């Protein structure tokens, strides 16, 4: 009976009924987002109200609505008409993916461009790309997608190998109008195929790999109760799923003796953005927010035993709503399992004669999503020693273009005539902290170098300094790999046995943040991505670093507007937002299908325990 | 019959005989180092000469010697008397470990200090620490170790829990003289024990972990021929072992179609150093070079099946010489096995309908070493996609002190009265590069940010720049995480099918380098550690970044003297030296035995292949 339980098919069927009865789900309506709301702060009075938030699109041009529903009470709580010129358009609908291709396929300007390139319109796929906000005044308040074309030689052909460069179109998907067709010149369509299952390309498959068998002859070491509550090796948590964010972790806690100690209240990847660095007008508008614009959870893959997840796997199958409010099960959408992780601790002592070795392991919670050409795995790891780690795995097919004759400073060449524009993959982790409870503070820790002199006569000393972040206006922080900069989240009212505040240290990878010019449209809309670390005071409605409606929003929403409140964060209920990402200069080896590359972050205990928390691990 | 084969017991027995007959191994002699020499450059004329380098110490005060021997020809090639005031002392001998304790145990000044603290001399262990070079003129040319004391309450007690602070002694281990005893004040000896196998400390062991079984029902996928030649998943290499460096990788190559393509000629960890940042005169001299002063290979552990290495393990048992020239087998000293490594590549395509998933794996070559309180695992990883990775795993027991009343800026508190001085663990990887052959160059690659303006009107463009390093004097490089700085090793005379030079990219972790003041003794002796990247022209005798004789050398030897030759490195036979390390502010969780922390680097192909090299991997 947990309030953090997954949404059930029955709850979603009741939401649909409530919306229908209220007159909010007519035939011109589509559900663009549906998700359970987290319990409010201080629900410890026991009063379960299962509430759902719904974004409702209207395919006839009427104003969309934001609606909150209580399945517990069977009522509509609020329903607001949205002015989308003001607050942003709703997320892209799956059914709009093919509308862009179909509308262009009858437009004379589009047919004119394809005819000059001798392309059969029935072979031309059109990627449905988010539009952003640029110079085009006619787009304000309209639902616009932009289309870039790729040729499929036959139904099983990889279209990404055949970009049609020098051509882009803009489409109003509600009025079904093609607003602009821009043809800047003919580029040869790259001819080589990129079919990575074609024996002519792969050659004979390897016969040298032989099997690795990972089994757990006595089950797994974790238990799952109430559908989504995990207990594993003193860890406790709830695994949630949201159609926008994907896997969400709730109530991460560690059982230290007889005390259950909270660490993180809610952990999610709350936004991601892929900005492209090609200045060609064909692509210079291209930045897609996979989380905020497309909703990564609704494209989660069904994960296959032995291929996607290997070992003794426990699956979760989350339920989401389709565009009409029917429940849709994502079969085997979340994989969970434990993994051997090498040596945990080891010492052979010359004086005591004792040899000691212990092995480590980790709990893995993962899902995969596919949005167009790109595929990402999201992995959360819990380790025996208290460490928490997130890892994103990027794979799929790189987004392509022509490679210009005479080269390019912003595109790399992958095959004859075929290019891949430079781009970044930037994530925002939202960590609603609860280190031993909700009274937390953040300190920035830098290494301090000391000069040779009095008190340091051999010039060997070095130290560290910690700076408390006391107000939101000073809590927008940059990495500094030079000085070993980390951030410590501590509880000043909870001390370890040495009388020091208990804490956790965040270790970043220190990769570059957003490279775009600070005056650009993307720097305004993805402002979170320009800094490595933000800290805010918790608030119910401050969910996403980019705001609630990312699609076609003019910018400034989210983190820069939250922190302007300049709230007290020194020993308060706080949220850490960590930006981290990959800067991708594509290489030949990324083609025709890209080997996984990774990025992430980790948190390690910092005086949270009174000694090593893994002294009670047995000797295998 | 490979020239890169491991040394055999028979070869070492012949070396001993040759040395004995030549009069070089009398009863006052000790072998401080013995190791096989790599074949000279251009031995492709086929002429095997197995040669060994030997450092010979004299326990009676005579001058040590460096000797080269050919077991092939049964002769002494050269024998040089060493002036150790000039070129450095020989590495610490294992038999000198207990000489420091035994000599102090009869010194009246030492007994005076223990008596005032009411310590029974039979309970006091003395750590044998390398001396470095500081202000003491009487030490030049003498073989000095310094001693710090720890109390063992009973034979199985962990002495590290009971440091005797405020007390240090210096010992001449050849003349058997205690040169100085420094007592700066009495500190309480910390009373809590740190016995991590005591049920009173651990509590009841966990009963919740249940087994993970990793098996390979058909063997392993790699083959071992000639004792130490590995073939695995198109990779080819030789696994060497040296008593100073430990595991060395030779002739790393990748079978691309019908061509065997070299990548790295020799890879090793050529030095490591642990500098302490406590300005107390009791410890301000403390910096130990585990590789150069103590020789990490001779302390390699015998690795246990199921505890140290899990799965289907193939072992190597390298042979080294003891101090008298007898062969000594390190049973099960090197573990090798392959490991599942998650998803390699994955894409589900919306237009072609093809779902594609492939799994990754890695080849692991590892050993563990223990020198006093510290334990390290060295791991080399080869991946299916051409990636090479090194990982160091640091564990064991932290070096301790008293925690001063009133605190400290350079020591953290681990238990009542017990401190752990700040320190670093810094490694030097020596990578004798051979990217498609020996004509290589290094480029530094930085991200380039571009301003909004003409040619970049939306302010989204970004680029990269590469700077060729042409001469040694310009090849001393610093990290820059901000700008995503990496280094590319390429072969300008070997091009991929796109006509670009083939290459590999080095990705660093960008951790802080040496923090000590640049005018300090350690900055002079560990000059390699002050910069992230060095490139030299290959030379036979340029083996270690610190020089051949690190112990008590006054500084400047090694890399700073090599690069002063200012040799051409633009398309030549070059060696990359990468500094990387951990800065350790010890935490409570590191006590009484430290959970593993890690650091390393990786190299990934950068246009080395003509497309993804893993298209021929099967579907499991
Ligand atoms: N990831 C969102 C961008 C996208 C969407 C659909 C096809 C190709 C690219
Ligand atoms: N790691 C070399 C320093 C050392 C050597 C022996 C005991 C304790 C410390
Ligand atoms: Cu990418
Ligand atoms: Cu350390
Ligand atoms: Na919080
Ligand atoms: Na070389």
């Amino acid at each position: 009976a947990s309030p953090f339980r997954l949404a059930s098919a029955g709850e979603i069927s009741e939401v649909q009924g409530i919306l229908r009865t209220a007159g909010l789900l007519g035939p011109e309506k589509r559900i663009a987002y549906l998700g359970v709301l987290d319990p409010a702060r201080g629900a410890g009075s026991e009063a379960e109200d299962r509430r759902f938030r719904v974004f409702i699109h209207d395919v006839s041009g009427a104003r969309p609505q934001e609606v909150t529903v209580s399945v517990t009470n069977g009522t509509v709580i609020s329903a607001v008409e949205l002015d989308t010129a003001a607050t942003g358009e709703l997320p892209v609908l799956e059914e709009e993916f093919e509308v862009v291709e179909q509308l262009l396929a009858t437009d004379e300007r589009w047919l004119k461009a394809l005819a000059a390139r001798n392309l059969d319109v029935s072979k031309v796929r059109v990627a449905p790309l988010s539009a952003g906000v640029f110079e085009y005044a006619e787009e304000r308040g309209r639902r616009i997608l932009r289309g870039l074309a790729f040729v499929q030689d036959f139904p099983e052909d990889s279209a990404w190998a055949h970009p049609v460069d020098g051509l882009v179109a803009y489409v109003d998907v509600v009025s079904k109008e093609v607003t602009r067709v821009i043809d800047t010149g003919v580029f040869p369509v790259p001819a080589e195929h990129g079919n990575y299952t074609d024996p002519e390309l792969t050659g004979p498959l390897r016969t040298t790999q032989k099997p690795i068998s990972i089994t757990q002859p006595e089950g797994p070491s974790f238990t799952v109760t109430g559908g989504n509550h995990i207990e594993w090796e003193k860890w406790s948590l709830d695994v949630g799923f949201d159609v926008r964010e994907g896997v969400v972790l709730h109530n991460i806690a560690f059982r230290d003796g007889d005390r259950l100690r909270p660490i993180i209240n809610r952990a999610s990847i709350a936004e991601m953005v892929v900005p492209y660095g090609d200045p060609s007008p064909i692509r210079s508008w291209q930045n897609y927010f996979d989380t905020g614009e497309y909703l990564v959870g609704q494209y989660a893959n069904s994960l296959e035993l032995g291929c996607d997840c290997l070992g003794d796997i426990t699956y979760l199958s989350p339920v989401i709503s389709d565009a009409f409010g029917n429940p849709r099960e994502i079969r085997n959408g979340i994989c969970m399992h434990e993994e051997d992780w090498g040596i945990l601790a080891k010492h052979s002592d010359l004086w005591s004669g004792i040899n000691y070795t212990r092995r480590n392991r980790r709990m893995v919670i993962s899902f995969f999503t596919t949005i167009g050409n790109y595929d990402y795995g999201f992995y959360w790891y819990l380790y025996l020693d208290g460490t928490i780690e997130f890892e994103a795995k990027a794979t799929g097919v790189v987004f392509t273009s022509a490679f210009p004759e005479g080269g390019s400073d912003n595109i790399s060449q992958l095959a004859p005539g075929l290019g891949a524009p430079f781009h970044q993959h930037i994530f925002s982790a939202r960590l609603d902290m609860a280190i031993d409870g909700f009274t937390n503070r953040v300190e920035e820790e830098d290494v301090v170098r000391q000069t040779m002199g009095p008190g340091n006569e051999r010039g060997n000393a070095f130290s560290r300094k910690r700076t408390v972040l006391t107000r939101e206006s000073e809590a927008v922080r940059e990495a500094d790999a030079r000085t070993g900069r980390t951030w410590i989240i501590s509880n000043p009212e909870s001390k370890n046995r040495l009388n020091e505040p208990v804490g956790y240290k965040l270790h970043a990878h220190n990769q570059p943040t957003l490279l775009a010019d600070p005056g650009s449209s993307i720097a305004r809309r993805a402002a979170f991505a320009t800094k490595d670390l933000w800290v805010t005071r918790y608030a119910d409605d401050e969910r996403y670093p980019t705001g609630d409606f990312v699609n076609q929003h003019s910018g400034g929403a989210g983190l820069p507007s939250y922190i302007a409140q300049d709230r007290d964060i020194d020993g308060q209920d706080i949220v850490v937002w960590h930006t981290f990402g990959l800067t991708h200069f594509p290489r030949v080896e990324d083609w025709p299908i890209m080997p996984v590359d990774t990025v992430g972050f980790k948190l390690r205990p910092e005086g949270f325990f009174d000694r090593s928390p893994v002294l009670d691990v047995p000797a295998n």
